[PDB]
């Protein structure tokens, strides 16, 4: 495909190289497309990267549902969710491009005007595991929406900041956290 | 001193033009030094940066050594050390050039090794608080280095990926965590 081969090279590029490293034209380069082709299908290079994000945030979000069954209670759901984060082939990999990019276009408004959309689209997995855990009476989270953002960013931290050490340790550290956290809640 | 002048001019040059944008031609000329002199001391711009990053963390450890006097107990030290990390990373000038570096030499393993050695001096802070807490019995954690890494990573993730909120509410979020966390230990 045309437009489905652009995202195809852009994704990986942002990852390998970072947000700035990859260029509006460099993509058009390894994708064989016409510099113009971009404009009507993809507004700006930041719109394309803003696009790929929602795809990844989606791909993962689905893969998550299809697996979370293996977790019967939500307490397990919570552990499982965080565990799987470390291993998914989605979103999480291009997490520095996220950093680079928010600290680079943060002096504009098209940011929080298309960012928080993805933020909320993310802290949502935690929204449901907690709120559900209230219904199931697995605990009493009085400000769920908050706890969701904490948990999600504390977790995004453990995943992003340890990427380069033995995967069985990340999984160990991550479980010990999932624990301490759930624990401080009840 | 000539070694100092270089470190000095560079810290600025980076703060003002970022990492990739700064040439050693500049670090050399603006510090009335020698290109060979530079090579002898740091070999590369990468280290030159890693070296700044080290002098810096050194100060922070010390700025925090006189700051923890406001915290009687170790429960309090943990609350404050986290908040200090949140507040100061806000107006920290170099912050932008660290991100630049990190998401560039993230992949290189040569650099990635010296990094961790550095991410550790930042982790000892926790190490100490936790251990002391043990001795005074504020809590009874018995895998300090693990808890320490988990805390250092959850916290730095709240800092790094919460950016969008109004500073007043990020400081709100951080303490809620410090509490949930501190709770689940006990
Ligand atoms: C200005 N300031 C107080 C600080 C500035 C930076 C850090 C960081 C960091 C993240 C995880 C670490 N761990 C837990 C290994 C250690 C350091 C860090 C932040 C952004 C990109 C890479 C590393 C911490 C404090």
């Amino acid at each position: 495909n045309l437009k489905d081969k652009i995202l195809g090279v852009a994704k990986e590029l942002f990852i390998k190289n970072g947000y700035n490293a990859t260029t509006t034209g460099e993509i058009v380069k390894l994708s064989e497309s016409s510099k113009g082709n971009l404009y009507y299908h993809f507004k700006t290079k930041e719109n394309l990267f803003l696009e790929i994000l929602n795809i990844e945030e989606s791909k993962w979000q689905e893969q998550w549902k299809k697996e979370q069954i293996k977790a019967k209670t939500n307490r397990e759901k919570f552990y499982l969710y965080n565990e799987l984060s470390l291993t998914t082939e989605y979103y999480y990999p291009l997490q520095n491009a996220i950093i680079e990019f928010y600290t680079e276009y943060y002096k504009t408004n098209s940011i929080n005007e298309k960012m928080n959309k993805l933020e909320n689209k993310y802290i949502d997995a935690y929204h449901v595991i907690f709120k559900e855990g209230n219904l199931n009476g697995e605990w009493s989270i009085n400000d769920v929406n908050a706890v969701s953002k904490i948990a999600a960013n504390a977790v995004n931290g453990i995943v992003t900041f340890t990427h380069e050490q033995n995967i069985n340790e990340r999984i160990k550290l991550m479980n010990k956290f999932s624990q301490i956290f759930l624990n401080g809640l009840s």
